[PDB]
């Protein structure tokens, strides 16, 4: 299982 996010302002 690979869990991630990826937030850019």
């Amino acid at each position: 299982q690979y869990n991630n996010e990826n937030n850019f302002v």
